[PDB]
């Protein structure tokens, strides 16, 4: 149908796939509901993709959430013409900087292509796909070989009988495309499975019979849950069971798929949420993997985990060079990865006190076989080799009487300089000097009747890093309050709770959602929330209880 003037240089899903590695995306942009600036994020500006290519990204991921851009329902679903424009233009941005492209169907998945809800009209679902799809296709058409099509976007599945409805989104897809014509019939397409999850992808997905574009398949891997979604106390990663763990499900998914080009199309242990050093080696073991099972990364980022869009600075700039840099060995600080260890340390930090006095820090590094080149603080100052630090097999001393130049017993507790320690190779990490104590809470109890309708917020004064490292919660009898599993996780995982599920913080508060308030009301029980901070030098001293009276 569409015809095209220009020419087209065909490429194979192999080497797209090569070619795209690794990718970024633009998050909770033009997937945002229902506009583009409706969420966290402005109004998308090239200047964005000018710092995605200048920090070594090959390509874009560029979701797109059509719902609420349709100006007609059946049997046309007109698309508004001005969106269809607006994707073009946005991907116009990105292939004109020479970055590849995969532009998909996001949100729509859940909002209206939801195949498991009791009360789906499966054919309404399967008609309004062909129609959205034959028009960004026809929009699309004449868009070079760096631009690709990916399915939908991690679409609800529980059984096989779900996936081969997903196999049918796959065969629809392809039709919608193909029919629209200009280049579509040659360029790459990333097909789905289930949820993009590993394991429903591996049980169900099917090849399109008689498939004629060139394909690949894209999954989404955010595991291990309880890392990356900071639940039931979970603050550390990089055990020899958590790498065996990940190695074991992108292993069993490339397993399934021998030939196939595989994009991982999502992933992100965020800086929001998740502790850098076990960030740091999530990342880097990550992207190890993804080179052993010959996987195309792309990290998520929502416009606030990494890239600052207005400034250009990335606010995780070791897990960019990890994940950019992937034939360099990375050296990387030290953590606990014991679950039943009594106490956590990361070096990652250079943690002190208020009120205790300065001495040497040792903090145990991964060298990787990399030498230690400098190390230079965030004001400008290179430190002086033997004598600000020194260099013992993997550990890194800092003399009390260095550190002392940067805070005192008495000093006031936040975020310090941090250190930036240049390698021989391989990304640069960075030790945060915090400078913490207990903080303290506005109230420290409250009727559960009287803070109702509403998530709770509890103003805190900070002392140290502004972040919450789990809650936990217990009834007054005992019991926990939700979630009885989390009694073989060990001393700082019994009892927790889940990051936005249950807890959350901002600038001024630590938050109690709804949902844990109505939890309580339900046990009509008092039950005590233990809010726990970074270091977790225990389960006790750098918390603070509030409690929640019926
Ligand atoms: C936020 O709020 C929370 C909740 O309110 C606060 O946590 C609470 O902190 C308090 C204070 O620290 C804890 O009290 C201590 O608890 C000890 C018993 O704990 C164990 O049992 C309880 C009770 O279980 C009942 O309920 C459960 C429900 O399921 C049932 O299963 C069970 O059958 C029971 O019915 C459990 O709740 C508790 O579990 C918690 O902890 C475990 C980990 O252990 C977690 O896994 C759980 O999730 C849960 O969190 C646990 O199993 C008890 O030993 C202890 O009593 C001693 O200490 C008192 C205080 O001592 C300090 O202060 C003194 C100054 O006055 C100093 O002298 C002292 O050294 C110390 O600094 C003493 O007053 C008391 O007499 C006891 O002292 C004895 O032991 C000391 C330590 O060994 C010695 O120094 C003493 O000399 C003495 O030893 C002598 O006597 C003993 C006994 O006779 C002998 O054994 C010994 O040989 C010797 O002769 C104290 O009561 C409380 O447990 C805890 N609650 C919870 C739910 O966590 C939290 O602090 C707060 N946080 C903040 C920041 O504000
Ligand atoms: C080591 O230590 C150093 C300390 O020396 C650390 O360096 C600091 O790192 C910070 C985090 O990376 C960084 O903070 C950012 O600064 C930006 C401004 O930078 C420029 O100005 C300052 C002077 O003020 C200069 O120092 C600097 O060099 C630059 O010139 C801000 O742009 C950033 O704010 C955004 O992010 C924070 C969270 O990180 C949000 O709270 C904030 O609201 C901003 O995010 C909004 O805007 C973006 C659009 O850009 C949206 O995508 C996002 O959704 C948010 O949108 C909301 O708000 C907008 C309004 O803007 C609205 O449109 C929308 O609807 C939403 O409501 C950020 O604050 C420090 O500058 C940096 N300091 C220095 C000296 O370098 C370093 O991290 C440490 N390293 C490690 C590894 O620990
Ligand atoms: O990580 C994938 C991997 O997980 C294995 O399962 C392990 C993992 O389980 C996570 C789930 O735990 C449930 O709690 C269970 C617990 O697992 C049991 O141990 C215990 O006995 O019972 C508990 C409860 O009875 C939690 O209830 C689940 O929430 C959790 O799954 C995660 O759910 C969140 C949020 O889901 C919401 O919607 C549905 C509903 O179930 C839930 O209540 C709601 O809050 C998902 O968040 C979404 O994430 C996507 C991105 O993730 C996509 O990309 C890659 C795929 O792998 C994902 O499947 C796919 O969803 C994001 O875009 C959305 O915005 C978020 O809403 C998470 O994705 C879910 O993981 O951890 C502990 C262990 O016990 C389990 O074995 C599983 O077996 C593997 O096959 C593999 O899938
Ligand atoms: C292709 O993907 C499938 C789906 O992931 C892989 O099959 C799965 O293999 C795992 C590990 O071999 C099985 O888990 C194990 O199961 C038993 C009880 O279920 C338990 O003793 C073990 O601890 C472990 O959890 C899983 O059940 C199995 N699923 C299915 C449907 O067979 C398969 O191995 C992959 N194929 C290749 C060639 O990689
Ligand atoms: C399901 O969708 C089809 C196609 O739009 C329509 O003909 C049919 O009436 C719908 N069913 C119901 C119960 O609304
Ligand atoms: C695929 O192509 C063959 C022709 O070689 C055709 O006979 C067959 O029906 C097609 N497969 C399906 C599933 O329609
Ligand atoms: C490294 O530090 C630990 C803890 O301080 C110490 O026990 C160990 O001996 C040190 N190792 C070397 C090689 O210096
Ligand atoms: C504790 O109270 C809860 C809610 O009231 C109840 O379900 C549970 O059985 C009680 N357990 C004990 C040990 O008292
Ligand atoms: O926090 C930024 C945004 O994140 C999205 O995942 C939520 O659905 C939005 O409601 C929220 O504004
Ligand atoms: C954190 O934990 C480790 C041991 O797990 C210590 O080396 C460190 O000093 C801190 O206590
Ligand atoms: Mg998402």
């Amino acid at each position: 149908s569409a015809n095209c003037t220009g020419s087209f240089d065909a490429i194979s899903a192999s080497d797209f796939v090569a070619n795209i590695n690794p990718g970024w995306n633009l998050g909770n942009s033009l997937d945002a509901t229902p506009n583009e600036d409706s969420w966290n994020n402005p109004t998308v500006q090239e200047s964005t993709f000018d710092y995605v290519k200048a920090a070594g990204f090959k390509s874009v991921r560029l979701p797109v959430t059509w719902t609420h851009h349709f100006t007609s329902e059946s049997p046309d679903w007109t698309v508004d013409p001005k969106w269809l424009q607006r994707v073009s233009d946005v991907i116009d941005m990105i292939t004109s900087r020479g970055l590849y492209t995969i532009v998909n169907v996001h949100h729509d998945s859940w909002e209206w292509a939801d195949v498991t809800k009791s009360d789906a009209n499966i054919t309404q679902i399967e008609q309004k796909f062909e129609k959205l799809w034959y028009q960004i296709g026809t929009k699309l058409a004449c868009k070079s070989s760096m631009v690709a099509f990916e399915t939908i976007n991690e679409p609800p599945c529980n059984t096989a009988e779900d996936g081969a409805k997903i196999n049918k989104f796959n065969e629809i897809f392809l039709r919608a495309i193909n029919r629209a014509g200009g280049f579509n019939a040659k360029r790459v397409v990333n097909l789905v499975g289930g949820g993009m999850d590993s394991v429903k992808t591996s049980q169900w997905f099917k090849t399109p019979a008689n498939i004629t574009n060139p394909w690949a398949l894209q999954f989404h891997f955010y595991s291990p849950y309880d890392f990356i979604f900071s639940a039931w106390g979970k603050t550390i990663w990089g055990s020899d069971s958590d790498k065996s763990e990940l190695d074991s499900t992108l292993g069993l998914l490339r397993g399934n798929f021998t030939d196939v080009p595989i994009v991982l199309g999502e992933f992100d242990a965020s800086p929001t949420n998740t502790e850098p050093a076990a960030r740091w080696k999530y990342h880097d073991y990550l992207i190890r993997s993804t080179k052993k099972y010959n996987m195309s990364p792309i990290i998520w980022d929502n416009g606030l985990d990494h890239l600052d869009r207005s400034s250009g600075i990335w606010r995780d700039p070791v897990s960019i060079e990890i994940i950019t840099n992937g034939n360099e060995t990375n050296s990387l600080p030290d953590s606990t990865v014991d679950t039943s260890a009594p106490s956590q340390s990361s070096s990652a930090y250079i943690y002190h006190k208020v009120g205790t006095e300065v001495t040497d820090q040792t903090l145990p590094f991964i060298f990787n076989d990399n030498t230690l080149v400098s190390i230079q603080d965030s004001k400008g100052t290179t430190l002086k080799a033997d004598t600000d630090y020194t260099v013992s097999g993997s550990n890194i001393t800092f003399p009390a009487s260095f550190l002392s130049t940067y805070y005192s017993e008495t000093s006031e507790p936040g975020l310090l300089p941090n250190f930036t320690l240049k390698f021989s190779s391989g990304a640069s990490p960075v030790v945060q000097l915090v400078q913490w104590d207990t903080p303290t809470l506005s109230k420290t109890s409250a009727a559960a009747s009287s803070i109702s309708g509403s998530d709770l917020s509890i103003p805190i004064t900070w002392k140290g890093l502004p972040k919450l490292a789990t809650v936990k919660a217990l009834l007054n009898n005992g019991t926990y309050l939700v979630d009885d599993f989390t009694q073989w996780f060990g001393p700082f995982g019994e009892a927790r709770t889940t990051y936005s599920n249950q807890w959350n913080w901002d600038d001024k508060n630590v938050i109690l959602t709804q949902a844990t308030v109505e939890a309580v009301v339900a046990a009509g029980q008092d039950t005590v929330f233990t809010f726990e901070f970074f270091p977790r030098v225990d389960t006790t001293t750098n918390t603070v209880n509030f409690t929640l009276t019926v």
